[PDB]
């Protein structure tokens, strides 16, 4: 219990002194590092960001003067709404109609709404246009031509154009002072575009001044590419665009507002879709107990103060989420050195891609690093068996169900023998399918028989039993006698016991000599030849042998 | 030091040749892999995304005709306020109040406010419900009831019912086009919601002309299942919500607004908390020298147009950091698998679970990957020791400090006697703790003499060094001689050094036969009968034997 | 095919039973698992986070009397524009100035503008200042100063300063009713700032009533320290700002508004820069056939209502993100241990920093787990080379071309022997550079001469060649034809290829003899002497030998 929490489990590793893969390791990565540095520092993302909240306070400044003969000045409480916030409207041109009465008169013809005659016009239709409803009757509006008669507002002037050129073109001339307040709460940090000792005296411009916070309109409008003059006859709208990127961090501070300007209407609107801007303010006062109203469509610029930004300060959680995400990404060098291990010591690349490219050949080395590197292990399972022929310098792995089919001419998978422990090593008639002669039929039931139909060599020879070598090893009672006593030292050497175990352990003498590896040993199969052999230099009394069992 | 950096370490791997492992690690990738890529896709988490910035300018048309008999004509300069951005108000009804002068004069009844006498009422008193300040008298409203008397603008008609039906209903049928111009500064994007080629004929509808920038009122309260009858009584504010959901990258261009309308005002307000929506507005003009004003308390619904959403374009930062956030989770596989392997590898497996269910028996082949994956070992401590009894299958453990006890009766934990290497094992009166007769008493001090108090046996029987096996590996002098010599092969075999390293060899020989792992034979601790046997083989001259030392 | 993806690969892994390193484990394991789940709840980082659209409609209540001797009230008609949403305005003072025509009059003398004589003056100038156009002239604005002459609306009062104390100083004393609306769109989440069951009879108080949403504007200045009685002379703008943190999750659920004050307006304005809020607004009307104009300008305050927050519902996506972004920092036990591991296993700890201090003497375990942790190889290159000296305890490795120097004589890297498999052990003249006597001279083309050039020791004394184990190991031909017949049973002891392997076997034998290793007896050099005892036990008939092969 307390001994199992109390355990440390480490990777084994294989530290391999190799030039290139050590300047690939550490190429790879400062090559991750410099590109995670990068990513950090230049999008700061170890910084929390917040948006900010503003307030805007305009103040428009310029006067004009216009004739029609009366001559006349316009000022702030003239060409300028009261409103002080986001958006402000200067009047560039405008359209009078003085001591109009609800009652009936004709249209005003505009875009060919002239009526030819009653038939033309229609009564009881709501008219938007004309701002009126027709009464279906068809009255001169001048000694030329007829329009429809509504009954509305008179005299009408729907549909006149804009004077051209605009009567308020020197509006351009005026200037407007901006005042933004801008707060980020959530980093409790707040600021505003105009400073202690900034210069009053200025005018904006995007180099020379570009903090002033007076903007003449003209250059507003200069500065994109647009014409004042143009555009004063039926008005638009602009944005003065107030851009807020800011540090809020001790070390690098800096919260200053960044000035552009956008057209906002379209230049290229439809006629039908009401071009360039404009209202109609009206003034009511009653006369001659009939009521009355003044009206004016005034044309202008509106402009709308648009700001944005975002505030970043740095946050502990931000940088420790990104530098969490990024971690994985350093093992990027031992996902590349290990492929081209893994790569390069596949055979294909001696015997294909060697000859080819001469190159490529000082790198025959990773077979060395692959076999340093992984061990490969099968699966136990009851259909996994090892053959091994003297007359074949490999073993042969059998992987599949014996259908009743004789274990010798059943094909497998080709394994080579592994190389055995030299350090150690450097001290001092027959059946059908037996191609040696001293193999014997099997005793075991059917089913099974095919398990023990096995020969010691795939074609015509001398016997494997023959050599001096498996009576030195195998059927040396001596070395079966010493080896058993290696692992129990006072052994009763007496009674039936001590046969199965010789009969044992000549089994695995012979398996571990033909088959180096104890994962390939236990599941190796005996020939024939070689298990009646040692059956009968160690027999048992009153019993059957039972053959090859599964470990497992 | 540059040998130091030029090095390249790579994990130990078991390759397990599995069909159960291998589909059950692809399985588990693909899924790690769909999840992925189905949450970068879904949620667009290779891009940057931004807010927008919004202009907006809205147009209505419409007149309507009231009677009352003055039959009169409204249109935008009536119903209109001059706001032509985000807010727009239309007029559903109002109140009319002329000739008012500043001076003493009845409130109007409402909601009970009727005054009994003096008493009831009270001077010197503020009234923001009725808009003026009371005297204190109680003079009659009309010939029936009597209210307060304020000194207000007169005649009063606070606390009035707005007139039902609306008086302009017909305001539903009046339309409203919207021009809204959104920008991404970030990502230097612009558009507007009316493109060219666009049908300018067309109203909104959610299904037929979903992209229609032209609303009928009516329809927007139709849409959200509203009353605009009932609405127009005492008005309301409605939003009319504008979604862009943009993504900006070229192969999947799409920047198209999503119109939605929502009440936003509570149809359950309080009576007290002013339900509705309406506005009370004057025209100021003298007459006879006196300052007049005339009221008007106007009903209607507000407007609102809320611009909202994100444009979203391809970041090559974000990609990397979703794709680093994400590569961890590609461990599941070996996380699981190796959850398998270690969970069925222990004993309870087998000894509990096996027996009652058969399904889980062809995985037992879990300990044979546990000991090939895993090596244990223990720390090398001072109080560490080993002891094996010939008369004991196992071997014990013994990881605590001797209180003078003696070591033969202190017990330790069970660990198993390692598998040996057979490939190289292939070819050719007694103390009162002593058990077998031949221990003898230890000369170690006393404080330590209970290290030397071990048997080779637990029970009484035969002691270790009667068998052959002992003279053949521990007493043999000759094979003492060729081990020492294989290490130094030309070592001078004189002086008392050549016994004391026979000494020295006899007790590993000993140690190596009986504890097989290295790691558990230099902490193996020789019985008395075995150490002395060797110290009579091999004698030291005038010195005292110092016994087992601590290998580090 | 198949077989290659049906493949698992499992780290090998050693298990070590450490109390300090299990400890160490589990704490670093838990303090990264407690600061992951502290950052997770309280950033609340498994939710998504969105901003939220709000809607604001504001009712003002309160009614002021002033006097001048005219008595009269103001009441929302007078002090309060018809903005009804973000933004409203209180007014808290005023000037008056009634019958204005446009014509000629002297400007008003404010901040020493009096105009000295018509040169001081100037002709044809716009003046924003005064809100005219001067004609050069200079008339006596009074009896006593003279000031310019200027084209404008008259009489001009510009430049006058605000009246002290203000006159609408009652305002302090008004209240405003504040209705939000706020939506989530991407949560589908709507709510207002008053819920049924509220009182309607409060006001907001900070401790006492911090949801009631009306608010006394006296009091809003008294929360933050400002003095409503001096701002009241010149006006200023005011921010109320409504927060909402908003958990939209049903389990945590809380969506409710946090207000807030803050002075939006510069205290401390230059003077030239407008100091505090006040706007100038005028009646037109025309008398007598002339254009007349009443002119009010109005200072008071502007409130803003700033609504901003975020809500956040709980996303799968994000808690994936999350998870995945912080699974990296599970390694820092592995880390650390590894590094404590590798640090205390070099040499230069027990070489110098344990002699200094004694506590770091149990901590020299660590070489045992990096020796069962690690495995140093060399990158088998054609220079490689090892040799051991009989009369030296180590191994040298030569890693650098010969440039005809003797192998003798070159140096190279002191490398260890490794320990032998002591389980199988405990079974039963000369030329000038050799310094044995028993080397002689290579027969190899001189530019590889040099690397035969090898003695079996450094300095003068008995060769390797003279002890009984060169001959029982590398000469004995019994022992070398059993190790032959090990591998092949049925080989042909005939011809002269019998020698040829014999001589490789001996090779091989000498090799792993004092070359322990595998990987460093493949390219260990044999001295003269052996491989001539060798060659001359095991001579090659009509030949020449051709010494060490890169065996790669
Ligand atoms: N690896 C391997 N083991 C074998 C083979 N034949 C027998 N054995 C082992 O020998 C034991 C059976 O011995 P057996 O001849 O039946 O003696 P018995 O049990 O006394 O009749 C089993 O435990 C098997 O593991 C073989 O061909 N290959
Ligand atoms: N593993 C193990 N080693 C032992 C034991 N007894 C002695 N040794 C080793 O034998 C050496 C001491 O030999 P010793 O009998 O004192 O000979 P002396 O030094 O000449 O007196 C030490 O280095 C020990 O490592 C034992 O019971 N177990
Ligand atoms: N490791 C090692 N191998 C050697 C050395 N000398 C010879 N060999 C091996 O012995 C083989 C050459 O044997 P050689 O004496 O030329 O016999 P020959 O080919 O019949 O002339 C090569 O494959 C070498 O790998 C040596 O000094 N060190
Ligand atoms: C995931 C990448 C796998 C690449 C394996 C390529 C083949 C390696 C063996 C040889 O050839
Ligand atoms: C990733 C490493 C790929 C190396 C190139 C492949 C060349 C194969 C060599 C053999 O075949
Ligand atoms: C990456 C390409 C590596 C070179 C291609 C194989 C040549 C060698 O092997
Ligand atoms: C990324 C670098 C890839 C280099 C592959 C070949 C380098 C190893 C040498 C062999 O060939
Ligand atoms: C973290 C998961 C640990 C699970 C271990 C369960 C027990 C495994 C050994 C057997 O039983
Ligand atoms: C995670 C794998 C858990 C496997 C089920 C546990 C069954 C235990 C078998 C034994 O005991
Ligand atoms: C997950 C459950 C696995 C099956 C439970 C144990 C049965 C076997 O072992
Ligand atoms: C997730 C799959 C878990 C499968 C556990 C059992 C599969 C291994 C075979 C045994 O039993
Ligand atoms: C990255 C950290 C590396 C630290 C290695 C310090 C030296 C270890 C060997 C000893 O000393
Ligand atoms: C990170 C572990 C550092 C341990 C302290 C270093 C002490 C060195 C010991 C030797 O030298
Ligand atoms: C961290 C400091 C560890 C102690 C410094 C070395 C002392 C021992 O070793
Ligand atoms: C972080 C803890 C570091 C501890 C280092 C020393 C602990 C191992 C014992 C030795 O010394
Ligand atoms: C449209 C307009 O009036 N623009 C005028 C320009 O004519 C004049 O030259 C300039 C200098 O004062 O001021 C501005
Ligand atoms: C640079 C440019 O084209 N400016 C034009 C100007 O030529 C034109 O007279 C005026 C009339 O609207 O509009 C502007
Ligand atoms: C409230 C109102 O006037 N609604 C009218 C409706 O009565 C009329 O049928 C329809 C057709 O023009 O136009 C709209
Ligand atoms: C569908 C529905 O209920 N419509 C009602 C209508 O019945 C009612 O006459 C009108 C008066 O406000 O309000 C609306
Ligand atoms: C606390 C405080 O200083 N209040 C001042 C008050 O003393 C002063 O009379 C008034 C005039 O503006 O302004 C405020
Ligand atoms: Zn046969
Ligand atoms: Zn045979
Ligand atoms: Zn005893
Ligand atoms: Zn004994
Ligand atoms: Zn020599
Ligand atoms: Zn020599």
């Amino acid at each position: 219990s307390w001994n199992d929490v109390f355990q440390y489990e480490t990777n084994k590793v294989t530290r391999i002194q190799s030039v290139n893969y050590g300047t690939i390791k550490w190429i790879l990565h400062m090559t991750v590092f410099s590109y995670v540095s990068f990513a950090l520092m230049s999008d700061k993302l170890y910084q929390r960001k917040e948006p900010l909240i503003s307030s805007v306070h305009t103040k428009v400044k310029g006067v004009a003067e216009v004739t029609e003969l009366v001559h006349g000045i316009f000022d702030t409480a003239d060409y300028t709404l009261p409103l002080q916030g986001n958006s402000f409207f200067v009047m560039t041109n405008y359209l009078k109609s003085e001591g109009q009465e609800q009652k009936l008169c004709p249209e005003y013809p505009s875009r060919g709404k002239q009526c030819h005659s009653d038939q033309g016009c229609i009564k009881g239709w709501m008219d938007p246009q004309s701002k009126g409803i027709q009464t279906g009757r068809c009255i001169p509006y001048d000694q030329k031509r007829k329009t429809c008669e509504i009954f509305a507002w008179c005299p009408a002037e729907e549909g006149k154009e804009a004077p051209r050129p605009a009567l308020l073109r020197s509006a351009e001339n005026f200037t407007v002072l901006i005042k933004n307040n801008i707060d980020f709460p959530g980093h409790n940090y707040t600021t505003r575009n105009i400073l202690p000792g900034m210069n009053i005296s200025c005018t904006f411009h995007k180099t020379w001044n570009p903090q002033c916070p007076i903007f003449r309109l003209g250059d507003i409008f200069q500065e994109i590419g647009e014409n004042f003059t143009e555009v004063a006859v039926q008005g638009g709208i602009m944005g003065i665009e107030i851009y807020w990127d800011c540090n809020l961090d001790s070390w690098s501070h800096r919260c200053q507002p960044k000035y552009s300007f956008r057209r906002l209407d379209d230049k290229y609107t439809n006629e039908s879709l009401f071009p360039g801007y404009n209202f109609r303010y009206a003034k009511y006062y009653k006369e001659n107990g009939m009521e009355k109203r003044t009206l004016i469509k005034a044309f202008g610029v509106r402009f709308d103060i648009l700001v944005f930004g975002t505030g970043g300060k740095f946050d502990i959680i931000q940088l420790v989420v990104y530098i969490g995400s990024t971690l994985s990404y350093f093992g990027l060098a031992t996902v590349c050195i290990d492929l081209i291990i893994n790569t390069y010591a596949s055979t294909c690349c001696r015997s294909r891609v060697y000859p080819s490219c001469k190159c490529c050949e000082p790198c025959a080395v990773n077979e060395y690093y692959y076999r340093k590197k992984c061990e490969p292990i099968v699966e136990p399972k009851p259909t996994l068996k090892y053959v091994s022929f003297v007359d074949e310098p490999h073993i042969w792995m059998v992987d599949q169900q014996l259908l009743g089919k004789s274990l010798q001419d059943v094909k497998g998978q080709e394994v080579p023998r592994p190389q055995t422990d030299f350090l150690e090593l450097s001290r001092l008639d027959s059946p059908d399918w037996c191609q040696c002669g001293n193999c014997l039929p099997s005793q075991l039931p059917e089913n099974r028989r095919a398990l023990e139909e096995l020969c010691c060599r795939r074609k015509p020879g001398q016997c494997i039993t023959t050599s001096e070598l498996f009576s030195k090893i195998v059927l040396s009672r001596e070395a079966l006698q010493l080896l058993l006593l290696y692992q129990e030292p006072l052994l009763a050497l007496e009674g039936e016991a001590i046969n199965s175990k010789l009969r044992h352990c000549a089994y695995r003498s012979y398996a571990t000599w033909r088959f180096v590896s104890q994962d390939m040993a236990d599941f190796a199969i005996l020939p024939s030849c070689c298990r009646w052999k040692i059956r009968k230099e160690f027999p048992k009394t009153q019993g059957q042998y039972s053959g090859f069992k599964y470990p497992y």
